[PDB]
């Protein structure tokens, strides 16, 4: 409703409207217009902007594109000083007003459409669990003469020896020791709740909040699932709230997957399930309460895992979390117990809540593209009745080590994932959801990133080879 | 209305009246008088002041001149502590009360007059888009033993490694990475809006605001077009608001065109169109919805580009933005897509909004003189039916590089532009708008500036030649 | 003599041989081999080295080239710790052993050959007067956030206020006040003499040494002329001695033409004359004791001045010395008095010493290429009997200012000079001395340098336009 919006403008005495959207990498972008620029036209024809400015979008000749406000997304910004209303927008091709091939939100919408079209189900449910870190100081750089990164937080175990102005009060979570010590060891209760309250003021529904495993401020706010595209929207808002509440509290938050070697990384498990006319298409008589549809879905995810990685773990850093470790969600298998398996099956009573949990995604992932790729892989698993095989209930990557334990695994590097995405792109092009151009552009953006890391000497290389 | 003014004095309990005007370089100037000095005389005969004090104005013998308040410009100053009313003034020759040959506002008015006189149209529309930078620290100097410039801002990418008192919160726009990351990466939302609110309190109409491309605080406030002279007035107010809101927020703003090598410069694109009795003389059946009048106008701009440069890019620094780069608006051509072309043709639906966008101007330009020169070149393009030739839809300055790609280009240095202005002055003298004396004086002011830069050793020269 | 060399090896118990050569920019380069690697082969076939490593030389496919030792140049290095013999080398094309088109020494030799060939004379005489600066501290840099240059020397007038550890002894040359105050005002007597003694130990013949005009260590060592190519060799040695004696004394020397705005730059006047069978072809009955041949030579130099500039003033910095100043050697004219004229005619008694002094060259110039271009221009002046016109005995660039005083002048910027060289290249290609490829390569090297300076914001631009 465009009318609901015009009343929210008066009800909150809005002075500005902040138009938001996401780029290919997954980063929320914005531009602001005075409330008085919002008229009838605005909703039917949107506003014009330069495409060539966003990475991986229009090139030299076709710059101009359309910002189409989605009136359903209207929500007040809780941080800006002057009353302002946020309105998420889709990026449409001018004239045709179609929906840009490279617009991640359009792509996600297309994927929800294709779901309904195949008639396999009418709605997809996503419940991602993004984790994050809260620090006090983050410093880094790289130039010809070197490079570095320094992290600091009042909770960091390393500060047990630090001299502080008013004395070191020393109650800190040790390495891997953040799972639930009550305050003062946990220094983020008040902040986690503000994040919750604010998230809810912005339309999210919070289920829980807690400190995570790592020392130095790993935390998590769990929110209720929602339909795929609305959830990706929620992820963006979620990140926004986290980033800004942290900033307001004198901290700095990051959704990087592995900021520290030696302690937990941050993951973004994704719970999924399908539905039609209110019934859960994933409940059944098969394994752990699953439908055979769920199993085909799983099979799809497993078949296209490496390609999904390119979207669910889009950073070189992502692979520093996905390493032969014990709890590393790297084994392409399912189970209701074995937490070595990248696909957990939650054991729950109500068949209405039956679903699967794909564990390898990380918060760096573009909501839209990550969720979409997960769906398309699932659908292709169904359409082609791809059987999962049997569930792994044994053990992870280490011992096993019997048959060299070379069972399925997620990509081991970004390049590998990008290459998989290159080759295994058909399941994504299905229904015209992902175009080759979009995929090739995405890959090019990430290869440029992959190159920086591959080409820049690493501090550890000096430790290992300076005296060679 | 001089009566409207006398009521604004009582309504706002004004204690002072701040008389404003612009010098040849384009810098707003002012002098203040107590409100009680405002009487009937004031409006009909103005106030006297020393001409010899402003650069490039009256010399040794004819110092005294007149400040003529323009009652239509009355607006309250939003920063001064004591209630004060701003009134823009024109500079008139004493006795004759004509309008000083060297007064940029008089010159701009003369140009609007000449437009109506030729009967080509009755009003000119200007929609400039000045960009600017917001820093925290700016230091520079030059003496016999050296020189330097140091820029600093909390957003500067270089500060990713800086130690801060309360910790580095590190969410900064990388180089060329300022186009729209939401806060906290974008640290200027609150300030851009205050600038908007204040601009509107001062009569401007804001269309949008956003962070620009460069790291370290490049920003932009887009305002609605207006008739030529009123828009130049708006530019002055615009700059004033930007400069002062920044100052009040603990920042410092600059409209310099290229403060940093390696990242975006700041430009001031100028959208233009002509009109008569409410109809847009630029809409037609020709290319991209244009009238043949628009094309002649374009031809004029292209013919006199180098001379216009002397007013639209009046600083040596201006040419550090206009360099063989990809997006450099340096190719003297038009197109609706090719953003290599210094003249873009906005593709819009309503023929009421058809216009041209001359991209090479920068914010250092004198509003008045820059806009005027753009007009006069356009008119001369019409009067002499100067055809544009065909639109460039190929590519920019690099590859092309086929036929050495020596097509039209803007001046490559200030001196070159000044020289062009010298030789190609006829189109400006038309209608007696620009006098030779005015032009020669302007050129002399800028040559003195050009000399400082040409004569002072450049830091890079040491890098390049110290070991020669 | 290759035998004289083999005896110098034993006489001085040489452990190494330092092979030297010059690149296109004019910078001496070197590589060292143990004395035991010097055999008969060495002299007849030289040693192989990678061409692609030097700027502006061989490209992707034809890397390898020959270093041909010139046994006449053997001289002991006075600084190296272990006894080492320096041997200048020419760069020859492999197999053909011809002489690389781009080798500046080969080019200079070719030019001396062509002189003898035309039969105009059998030897060219060059007496350059390079000036230089001696500092204590030189700091500079340029990055995205700024740039700077800081000069410091115990003689700098600015240090009259500096606090020193053992007290400020304050006897310093004021600005433009360095011409001859005896010590202690002149702090470089001992160092200038060491430079002299060492220069002579290396084969140069010193005529005088003295402090120059500028504060902060401008100095000069005057050496006796010699035949063109041998003199360019001497220039290289000269610079080497200056640079290294300075280094050994705790100073740092520079041959940059204008390190400071506000005080003298450093020039390299070039005295020239031609000869055949021991007689001075420049003495005659014409003006000031000149032959008509000398006048044609002058005419040549004047005709091709702008192109010569590209070699005699090859840096952007060069043009900060050649600016409308009083003593600026920028007026393309001759005279025996008017020191406004870039060509002075020394008034001397013995007709054996009659010659011309071209004043605009600076020490940044490549010896070889600068001298060669001067010759070729002179010869073309002769071959085509280019008359000089009449001598200027009036005044310089300022008042005059009568007829706007637009008489001949040297290039006003590097680009202009490079462009002149581009267009006016025929006189250089004469005799196959300079090839188009060589010229185009040189121009490309310098344009890259010109670009750095044109594109990088200048500190003064902030002073002039930050508040725009
Ligand atoms: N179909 C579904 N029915 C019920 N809950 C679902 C469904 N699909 C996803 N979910 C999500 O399960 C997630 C919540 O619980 P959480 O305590 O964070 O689990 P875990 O211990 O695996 O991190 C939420 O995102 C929840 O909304
Ligand atoms: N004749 C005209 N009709 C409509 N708009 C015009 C006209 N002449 C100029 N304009 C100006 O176009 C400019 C605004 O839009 P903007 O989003 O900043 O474009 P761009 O993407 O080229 O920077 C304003 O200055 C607008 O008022
Ligand atoms: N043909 C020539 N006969 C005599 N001296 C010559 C000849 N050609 C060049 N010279 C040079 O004149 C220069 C020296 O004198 P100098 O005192 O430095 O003069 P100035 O006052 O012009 O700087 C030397 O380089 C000297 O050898
Ligand atoms: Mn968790
Ligand atoms: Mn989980
Ligand atoms: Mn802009
Ligand atoms: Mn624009
Ligand atoms: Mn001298
Ligand atoms: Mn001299």
């Amino acid at each position: 409703s465009a009318e609901h919006v015009l009343t929210m403008l008066n009800e909150h005495e809005v002075k500005f409207v902040d138009l938001r959207f996401t780029d290919t990498k997954g980063k929320e972008q914005h531009v602001t217009i005075p409330a008085h620029q919002v008229n009838a036209e605005f909703f039917e024809e949107g506003k014009m902007f330069d495409g060539s400015s966003i990475g991986g979008w229009k090139g030299i000749n076709e710059s101009d594109m359309v910002l189409m406000p989605d009136a359903s997304t209207a929500v007040i910004d809780p941080f800006f000083a002057d009353s302002t209303l946020i309105i998420r927008c889709d990026i449409l091709e001018p004239g045709t007003l179609q929906g840009y091939d490279r617009d991640p939100r359009s792509i996600a919408k297309r994927a929800e459409d294709y779901l309904r079209a195949t008639g396999i189900a009418d709605t997809v449910l996503f419940g991602p669990e993004p984790e994050f870190f809260l620090f006090d100081d983050i410093r880094f750089g790289a130039s010809i003469s070197g490079s570095h990164v320094a992290i600091d937080d009042i909770e960091g175990a390393w500060n047990s020896s630090t001299k502080y102005e008013g004395g070191n009060k020393g109650h800190r979570p040790g390495v891997k020791g953040g799972y639930f010590p009550v305050p003062p060891v946990d220094s983020a209760q008040d902040i986690r709740s503000e994040m919750c309250l604010v998230m809810e003021q912005m339309g999210l529904v919070v289920e829980a909040h807690h400190h995570e495993v790592a020392t130095a401020g790993q935390n998590e706010v769990a929110t209720r699932f929602n339909t795929m595209t609305k959830k990706a929207d929620e992820i963006q808002i979620y990140k926004y709230v986290v980033h800004n509440v942290a900033h307001r509290f004198g901290k700095t938050a990051t959704f990087m997957p592995k900021p520290m070697f030696g302690d937990n990384g941050s993951g973004m498990h994704c719970h999924m399930s399908l539905a039609k006319n209110g019934t859960n298409l994933f409940s059944g008589d098969k394994y752990a309460g699953l439908s055979e549809q769920a199993l085909y879905y799983i099979g799809g995810v497993i078949k296209h895992a490496k390609a999904i990685n390119a979207l669910a773990n889009p950073t070189t850093n992502s692979y520093k979390r996905l390493v032969p470790g014990y709890e590393a969600p790297v084994m392409l298998a399912y189970s209701a117990r074995n937490r070595s398996a990248s696909i957990r099956i939650p054991v729950v009573a109500s068949p209405k809540a039956r679903r699967i949990e794909v564990r390898f995604p990380d918060p760096a992932a573009n909501p839209y593209l990550c969720f979409a790729a997960l769906l398309m892989a699932g659908l292709d698993g169904i359409k082609n009745k791809i059987h999962p095989g049997e569930p792994m209930d044994k053990n992870l990557y280490d011992l096993p080590p019997e048959e060299a334990k070379e069972i399925p695994q997620v990509a081991g590097s970004l390049e590998e994932a990008l290459n998989a995405l290159d080759l295994d792109r058909e399941f994504l092009k299905a229904g015209g959801v992902f175009t080759d151009e979009a995929i090739d552009a995405y890959i090019a953006l990430r290869r440029e990133e992959d190159d920086r890391v591959r080409m820049t000497p690493h501090p550890v290389e000096f430790e290992l080879y300076y005296s060679v």
